[PDB]
């Protein structure tokens, strides 16, 4: 029922920024497992395989403690990397676009503001774990979330976020980090954030 | 006070197993980052930067809120990544000797039944953190300490640990932890250990 989706692009399709090596890996590798320890644990919780990943996700708490963990490391990762290889693109990055836009400007005042902050959460998570552009209510916070657990699971809807674990690019950047976040921002679809941002509101 | 340590030997001195490389990066990046943090949040705090870092590390409880956190990630690892370069060696590696040999019979009847438990443990931890081999009174167990934090900070003196971050493996094997695991078993030294074990009981 849950399967590892297509990357809307080539592995190559972001190779200055991100090495399509690491693409290759990070998508065919680990998000695969995902799934795959994913669906191998609904297997038999009935109630539970008729759910979609979002319920599924959100609702922690119908999922028996035996393998609550493992839907929620498993089920947060398939999630958060669902949503990551939507969130870049070879004809993508700039600066925001649409009422995304707006919102950030009277948030940070600016989007290089914004940017600076981001930016500094995306560091801040120690050891593995994701940073994101969180939407609570008609309000949108920055925030980052350990490991694999995704704010969906704290009734904060995504529109953007970024995978900090070393796998996503100790491959191209070793330890600096800061520079692996500054690349992120040249294939950054804003185009999708903007629509992750009406369907939320 | 508090410094990065010298390796035994050099970086190289485990190409075949750890690449040279990463031995490079993961201790004059990582290790000596976390001795700069470290000593830079102890930096005022006179009867902190009186303690040991074993004492320091310990009791987590003398540090204000406002620090206890950065001498948590920073002195753990620091206290971490220390032990472990010893733990090491191209002369190293077989199987354990000493009462640790024997203890480790009694314990899961023989060291291959241990390794066993061990590797899977290693392999236990999601994100970040290490894997253990504590001694808890006259007897020994095996856990997994997450992110930096470590095992003395649960009254629990190590022996024996094994960086399981990401960035301690990805260069040479990717995703394919336990190869890496399996690997470790070559350059471990036992003679240290051993050691590890008297002075703790
Ligand atoms: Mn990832
Ligand atoms: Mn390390
Ligand atoms: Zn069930
Ligand atoms: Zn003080």
């Amino acid at each position: 029922k849950f399967e590892l989706p297509e990357l809307p692009y080539a592995y190559d399709a972001l190779e200055p920024t991100i090495d399509k090596e690491t693409m290759n890996i990070h998508h065919t590798k680990h998000h695969n497992t995902y799934v795959t320890k994913l669906n191998g644990a609904l297997e038999g919780h009935e109630d539970l395989k008729n759910k979609s990943l979002n319920d599924l996700i959100s609702n922690l708490d119908a999922v028996p403690e035996n393998i609550r963990t493992a839907v929620r490391n498993n089920g947060g990762g398939h999630a958060n990397h669902s949503l990551f290889w939507k969130l870049m693109s070879p004809n993508g990055g700039g600066k925001p676009t649409g009422e995304v836009a707006d919102k950030i400007n009277d948030k940070y005042g600016s989007f290089e503001k914004f940017q600076e902050e981001f930016a500094a959460a995306a560091a801040g998570r120690f050891g593995s774990g994701w940073a994101w552009l969180v939407v609570n209510n008609g309000e949108i916070e920055i925030m980052s979330t350990p490991i694999q657990d995704n704010p969906l699971m704290e009734g904060k809807k995504p529109i953007l976020g970024l995978d900090v674990w070393e796998h996503a690019y100790y491959l191209k950047y070793q330890n600096k980090r800061p520079d692996y976040i500054s690349a992120f921002w040249n294939v950054v679809n804003w185009d999708e954030v903007a629509a992750q941002y009406s369907q939320a509101a």
